[PDB]
């Protein structure tokens, strides 16, 4: 930990101890029951894990993005579903309100988002850019449409919902929708291969009317807003891939050392060497992008490179962790099978690998 | 199909029909409930799938190994757990009895294995880290077995197990013997099925032998021949798992390519995107190569030629490929690929075991290298 | 071998002897001099390797395509450059004349192509146009009873040694994809100007030449097929071409692997033959497995083609797979050799250099993928 | 660059200018002739490139190891052979004398090594730790006999750090290190080896036949030879990591420019998704390789343990370089296989990085050992 700053090493310690004491012993159960207890979410709130990229005067704990990634790496090593909840809540639950909310808006919502009292959700994508619509009639914005894969959909108190307001690029607007609003209809959580305890829900909007002052930004600023947190999001998920890969690697190398022991059979040792090299490269790409972002510099390509690299790495590293365990690797009680299922999603959400490659290439 | 013989196409069509009518629509449920219905196993019996490498003379359906491979690829595309059952039963349930059994032993057990009335299992490996701790002592005209075995596929539904034990500890490599143990023999204790990431409906159980006393005539082959017997269906087992890996990959590939033709993003079917197209071509290439390696091994095996390397190449290749094709199949589905209801996530989970069992990839590589 | 037919074993035996006696011992020198002696090309002629896909009654030696792939793999295992020459001459030198030639045109040319008295070249690619092979700027105009070719061509294999070239030219510039025509052009024709062979990383003894056509006049009866049929003709030997390159990749890789496995048995490090080191043994096992899959893809495409069945996909899969496999196999061979792997005298560096072209010519990997995907 | 330091940016900018004006225009010709012009070596010396990990007090230009890695990357991108010479000279030419030499020894040789006046070589391995080359103390001199293998800079070096058995029966603690002037009678340098790549980096066998040197040329203590042989592994590996990053980067830069110029089916080929995907993968792996390499250098700069980290950088960069060079070939199509388009030289040069300064297999052993 010698190369990190003092802020960064403090977050790392706090994160480490939380993860060892609360996440790691319970993640198997949470996966098996597809459910993360709310008191664990609340406790993440109290510790500042749900406002790590909100400034401290708005109720958060932001220091820099390297710290953020270190915390999300630790949290993902303990529980990949927690890391999903946290990466989404901080980046796209908190980000839009902080960056485009008026002062009154931030007073209404941001301190509760940043403290974790209110969990946040972001809803842009749709089953088939958009067909969800919002009409302004009699002082209320009225939303009708259908939305897909909303992380934190069941538990969020607020949702940033994107909707077509003016059908002729600047045709979308963003809304803060409290999730108890009549006509905000959240469906049953999707059944997923992995991150099973991170609730991922479809949402139907059926004349969901919200006050006019719940418009977020100016009318027509929807797309820009939806795109304002790609760097933070991708950095977050790259950090998550790194943590999940690292957890499986930690188990593999512990199993190799105990099962001479198999860690000095050439082939096993080569896998472990490869796994360590790849995990460390993923971390360094993640941190490099986080430094640029901390400094306010352009870093979409760098963040997309981290997310790309870390995500693909993680599936291969988790696959080696299984292989190193033999027959036991396929068994639930040995946990690496969980890490393998959890890892897979990182290549898909927050921009697919194909999208990550498009943007990196665009800028060469 | 016009590339295959008459017999082969017939076995292929019979299995296609069974997988479409019975397996494919119910796989998802069986994965969900971690259980294959006894009657579906009995129906594979009735159809000859549980005797495909047993001569017709002994009640089986043997034509050749390519045909075996074709049937297993089809079963696997519909239900990976079914393929596991079928492949283990046929190769290591039926094989030891067929090759090493006396005539009377073949009459007492082989007809029922081949018909599928008796499901067979095979138990050599043990849960500690050749050098077995499980023992057999000859006492008053009976073999008495004491031991603990690990991961017996078909462990719960098998009526017979081939069970290997130390009979002569001084003799080392010739220290082992093989025994046919009816699973209802007192002292044959089946534990709870293991909880696995995939092939969840294939029962995999630890077993203990506790003063498990069996008739002297249940010794399979000669005393001390157990190792040799334990190693004599490696070719067949490995051919079948390579076929299974091929079928699993093919199911996910078929779902993904159909999805890529129907799904529209950026104003064209996604199969018209170059990156997607490249995955689809790589998938088809790798599946075809895996099938070609498998059938080449099968062809050598059918002609009684030595083929342990060719069988191991095919199993190594098909197993590694199946993970990469299934991963690609998930990716082409985007977020839907991660969803249970889109099924490719089941194919991925199921395929991962193929690199491990029937000899790990590491073991496969060792034999292939040994002959180079 | 037991799985092959008597014709297949016969050609296989013949190629093997030739490759040990003539090719393998001299290949290093030819790479070094960037030159294949004419007497070696004549011997391949005499032995029937330049007619392996022309029927016997036209002077060829065609039995089936599996035989062809076996012969090409051997030839390639001894000299990659030689395999390039053979593959091109057979598929696109002979093929166009065989398939589209009149009786008179086959009597004039195909017996000499099939015996190897005359080496064949194929010229389509231009400086601006490779993978997009239809937009041609080379032109052909009828004046005074002769076809007059003017233009510029690129990367012609066998370009300096060939006696005939199948040249593709725009006869009808406003007719697009139906505007190409194919022409048999004697390479001694005035205005058929062969540039100096390209300097390449690998297959350095396979002459690969630019060609300038300048008031290059030929008899009217050197038109091959119907006017406008050029594109169809240019695309009519894809399967055979790709089968042969797949077999070439397989043979180059095999040669690298044979050296590596022998060296790993002999070389000792940390008290045993490095072959017994598990990481080495794994590399060896992966190399065998991949070469074997390549071969089986190639022979499967060869069977469909022998039966006249459609097989462009299967041929493209073999080519893609073999070519990419060969790079990784030759790379493993280098690594198994340690620091000796980088040295010219240890040969495997040459196989690595030679292997790399197989992913590019006879349709790039990207093109192979497009056609495999399209036919799903 | 914003993220580098004033010294880092300083050495980077100088390496850039110099790669661009001297190295990159002439690298093809040097590869073709298998020869680096002496005056170019002298310019590297003069510019401080041959003293980059020796302190300023001893005639060097040492700032930190991140600066070293940046400069090696740039040199490598203009001329892989020059980078091989530079990496070796700094790491194992200067390193032993710097760290194990007496003050008298450092005054005698280290300043000339650091200024580039004298180029240094290092000679441990033989054709077959268990070594045949012997040194015998006789009449106030060490007399060396043996055969040595693949000495980089073997034909231009003025001094060679040679390792020999002083005490055959003490095994690993029976080796000693010696500073040998290369003009010493009985120091016979054979013909440079014929190689696939880095052809202008001279790589020579050396025969020592009754090669007699002063008693005071023992380096470190008698028996300390293996420890000295292993004392610059970190530096060496960081250097080759930077080499591999640079070679790949050169091929990458050519391929990405080509892709924006070459049109096929109506658009620049960089806009075909399959090419874009290659370019994106090349950029990402190259950056990953630099970041591993700089991470290692930071640990080295701070004097912290970093053998594994440098081994990870060297392993990752070297394997990466082959794959990136291969893509660069592919992106060029047929042109990629032609000498005039340069990417085929980069691919050839890149392949050595997986083998020397320890094979991939050796890198992976040290990484594993330490987990
Ligand atoms: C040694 C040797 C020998 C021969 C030949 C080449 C060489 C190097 N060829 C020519 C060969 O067929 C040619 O190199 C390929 O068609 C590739 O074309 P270019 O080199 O013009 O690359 P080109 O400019 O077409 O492509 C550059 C890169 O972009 C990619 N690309 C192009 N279009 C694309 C698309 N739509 N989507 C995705 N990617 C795309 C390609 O795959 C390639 O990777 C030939 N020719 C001949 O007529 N007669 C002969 O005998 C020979 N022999």
């Amino acid at each position: 930990d010698d190369l990190y700053t003092e802020d960064q090493r403090m977050i790392l310690d706090a994160a480490r101890a939380f993860c060892a004491e609360v996440l790691a012993p319970n993640a198997a159960q949470w996966d098996r029951e597809s459910h993360l207890p709310d008191e664990v979410v609340a406790q993440m709130g109290e510790l500042g894990f749900l406002g790590m990229i909100v400034p401290a005067d708005w109720g958060g704990s932001y220091t820099d993005y390297v710290a953020y990634a270190l915390a999300l790496e630790e949290i993902a090593a303990g529980c990949a579903s927690c890391a999903t909840l946290v990466s989404v809540h901080n980046s796209v639950g908190c980000g839009p309100v902080l960056n485009y909310g008026t002062t009154e808006q931030k007073e209404r919502w941001l301190r509760d988002l940043a403290s974790g009292k209110t969990v946040g959700a972001f809803s842009l994508t749709e089953p088939h850019n958009l067909r969800t619509r919002a009409e302004l009639r009699d002082g209320k914005w009225i939303l009708n449409g259908s939305k897909q894969f909303v992380t934190n959909g069941a538990r969020a108190g607020l949702a940033i919902v994107f909707a077509m307001t003016d059908p002729d690029k600047r045709g979308l607007s963003a809304f803060v929708v409290p999730t108890d609003t009549p006509g905000f209809i959240v469906g049953k959580p999707e059944k997923k291969m992995g991150i099973r305890a991170s609730d991922t829900c479809p949402i139907t909007l059926e004349n969901c009317a919200i006050p006019q002052e719940n418009l977020l930004g100016k009318r027509g600023e929807g797309l820009k807003i939806a795109l304002s947190n790609l760097e933070g999001g991708r950095i977050g998920i790259a950090a998550q891939a790194t943590g999940i890969a690292r957890a499986a690697f930690d188990r593999a190398r512990r199993y190799a050392r105990e099962r001479k022991p198999i860690a000095e059979h050439q082939a096993i040792a080569e896998k472990l060497a490869n796994m360590a090299t790849q995990i460390n490269a993923a971390r360094l790409l993640t941190h490099h992008a986080a430094r640029l972002r901390t400094a306010g510099l352009p870093c979409l390509s760098e963040a997309s490179q981290a997310k790309l690299f870390a995500s693909e790495m993680a599936e291969a590293v988790c696959s080696d962790a299984i292989q190193i365990h033999g027959g036991y690797g396929f068994l639930v009680d040995y946990e690496v099978e969980r890490h393998y299922r959890d890892a897979r999603i990182t290549q898909i959400y927050e921009g697919t690998s194909e999208v990550q490659r498009m943007v990196i290439a665009r800028q060469l």
